[PDB]
Order: structure tokens, then C-alpha cells, then sequence
């Protein structure tokens, strides 16, 4: 069972704008996703301050970056709070409709695409580099789900039956043919060092 | 009934460091508090996407800045999610103990105090300019509480019986004798324009 959903009109337009604007500084996608992981990691850590069983699904709070050159995927895995099915449908937990409005109007008064994360919609920067994004998520209060979209106005949700993760979110980037520099160790390292050097959780860059 | 609580040791040390370091760029306090308001405003907006009665305690989502020259207070009011009593005691909803560790170690490898908000503890920047900070908060799931601290290792909590706010958080800054420029309209305007120009909620600077 796969369910198919329409993007709200504003989200579809933000994704078209991300896909269609000439904008060379694409590397900021990784900063945004890490920062989103970091936020999710903060949330489960906060919950666990008063209830240490929240961490029964996994005690370690970390971020992994996994390139795969065969598959043409870069995967960002965190062991954060995860997302419920309701959260995934509701724009991966964001206030994306208002965030898009704030971002469209910032881009009128002198903003560029790099500032997307100031508007709460930094997830969608995945579409700077990826043709398809698959989200695998597990929250304590729910089952494991996969969200998927190649943009074009719709996303799918299904329950994920394969590889149990325990708790957190994996963002799989199926990269565009011309964006494979983001699979090279050197380049991922440089970007993580540039933009994500003060993240409060260990980031492990896997090797192939 | 006033209860008195000890700051966790790490928080007490961060507050001593905020109070005691020579550091001229104090104005960043306002950016941090607005941004904290903005986060709180995002949260009640998200909740209301699936349950519009969350906004029964007030429909408008905004930030007010209220200087008072008589009282020597600058007040930041939002109509965000608010905070429960448990949230206030637990470091005003932050992961402050780990955030302090990440921030102390950033300040070893080339960071300055302006980057406090990258570590989730930007609230405590209030102590750059204030000798006492009073937090009035109301969350839907709880009563109105006042938190207060002049630093020095302890904070108080009491239920607030005066001026019902409905929902949100008011941060009252009782300013240091030498920090009154932050009560001048011109100066608050300049700072809000410098650092908080892309906030997605209206910010109203009150006049006296
Ligand atoms: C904004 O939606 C996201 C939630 C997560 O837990 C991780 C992301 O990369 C995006
Ligand atoms: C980090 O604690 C805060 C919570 C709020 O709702 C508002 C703040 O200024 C700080």
C-alpha cells in the first residue's frame, strides 16, 4: 500500500523555484539537512531529560553521511526524534506554507536561495542536487514510514517494511547526473567543514 | 508561593561567562530573543494546522517590543506556544547543559559570544544587558507562571496571578544602568533592521 498526496500549491511552487532558478551555490543543501538533523536530535534529547525511556530505541545521538557511487545516493541519517505519518504528510513537520510565503517575499527584498533555512523550509533545498528524495523515518509513537517525491506536484507515503532503523530519519538523495561531486569524500568534507563545523553531535562521513 | 531552584552547574557557568567576559557586541541579545519568539510562534502555528482550537487562546501570531524608561525594562512579548512549569525549570525548554558544552568548546576553536544561538542557549544572552530577567509564560496545557533570576546561581518560579496573557512568553529585561541605549526607539529599530529583518511574524516596536 502506497498512498499519493498532492503538495499544497505553495510547496509545489517553492519546489519548482528550487528546481528552476539558476543558482550555482547548490552545496548549501548539506548544511540545511544537517541542521535539520541537529534540530531533530535536540528534540529527542529534550524529551529524554524527563523520560529516559524515550531513548530506549537508541541511546546514541549522531549524524551519518553515506555516499554511494553505484546508486548515486547521498544519505543523511540522524537518530533524532523521527517523524510520525501525520508529520510527514504535514510537510515533514514544517510550517511550509507560511515559510514559503516569508521566503518568496524575502527573495523580493534582497535574499538568495542560501537563506532558505531562515524560513523553515530548508529540507526542500534537497532538490538543488537530487532528482528524487526518499525519507525513511521512525518516531517512538508510530511505525516506520517512507516518504518519496521527484517533485512534479506529488509525494507518496508507505509503511516501510525493510531495514528497521529504531528511531530517526534517513534522507536519501538520488542525485542528478551532473551533481556527483557530492559523492566525493573531499568535497563532502570541505562542505561539512565550511558550514556545519559547530554542530553539537558527531558527524561521521562513511567511506566506500 | 515562590519556589527557588539551583541552576545546573554548566548553566551557572555560562551565565557567569556571559556576565564576566569583556565583549562589546552586546546588541545581539535582541536577535536571539526574537528568534526564540519566532521558534515559539512556529510551534503553535504547527500545532494549529491539525487542531485549530490550539489558537483559542489567541489567533494573532506576533512579537511586540516594549521599552519603558521609567522602569528600565525592555520587554519582548510573543504569542507563541508558551512554556509549561516543567519547561521553565528544565532550562526554559532548551537543552542547555549540552548546549553550554558545545558553546564552551566552540569558544576554544574560534567562536565568539555572538554565536550563542547556534548552541541553543541564546536566551542567556539576555544577561549581556540585563541585571534581572523575568519570564512570564502561558502554555495551553498549564497555568501562567513567572520565572525570575538575577543570575548568581539560582532562579525562582511562582504562579503569576497578575495580568493574564492568554498564550505566549514575555521576557522582561531589567537593564543595567549602563545599557539604556536599548530603550531608545532609534537604536532598537536599527538592531531589528540589522539582525531580525527576515522574521516571519510582525514585530511591533511600541513607543512611549
Ligand atoms: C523539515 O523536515 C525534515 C525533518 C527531519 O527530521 C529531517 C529533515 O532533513 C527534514
Ligand atoms: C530558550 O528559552 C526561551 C523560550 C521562549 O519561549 C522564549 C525565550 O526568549 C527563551
Amino acid at each position: 500500500e502506497v498512498e499519493t498526496f498532492a503538495f499544497q500549491a505553495e510547496i509545489a511552487q517553492l519546489m519548482s523555484l528550487i528546481i528552476n532558478t539558476f543558482y550555482s551555490n547548490k552545496e548549501i543543501f548539506l548544511r540545511e539537512l544537517i541542521s535539520n538533523s541537529s534540530d531533530a536530535l535536540d528534540k529527542i534529547r529534550y524529551e529524554s531529560l524527563t523520560d529516559p525511556s524515550k531513548l530506549d530505541s537508541g541511546k546514541e545521538l549522531h549524524i551519518n553521511l553515506i555516499p554511494n557511487k553505484q546508486d548515486r545516493t547521498l544519505t543523511i541519517v540522524d537518530t533524532g526524534i523521527g517523524m510520525t505519518k501525520a508529520d510527514l504528510i504535514n510537510n515533514l513537520g514544517t510550517i511550509a506554507k507560511s515559510g514559503t510565503k516569508a521566503f518568496m517575499e524575502a527573495l523580493q527584498a534582497g535574499a538568495d536561495i542560501s537563506m532558505i533555512g531562515q524560513f523553515g523550509v530548508g529540507f526542500y533545498s534537497a532538490y538543488l542536487v537530487a532528482e528524487k528524495v526518499t525519507v525513511i523515518t521512525k518516531h517512538n509513537d508510530d511505525e516506520q514510514y517512507a516518504w518519496e517525491s521527484s517533485a512534479g506536484g506529488s509525494f507518496t507515503v508507505r509503511t516501510d517494511t525493510g531495514e528497521p532503523m529504531g528511531r530517526g530519519t534517513k534522507v536519501i538523495l538520488h542525485l542528478k547526473e551532473d551533481q556527483t561531486e557530492y559523492l566525493e569524500e573531499r568535497r563532502i568534507k570541505e562542505i561539512v567543514k565550511k558550514h556545519s563545523q559547530f554542530i553539537g553531535y558527531p558527524i561521521t562521513l562513511f567511506v566506500e
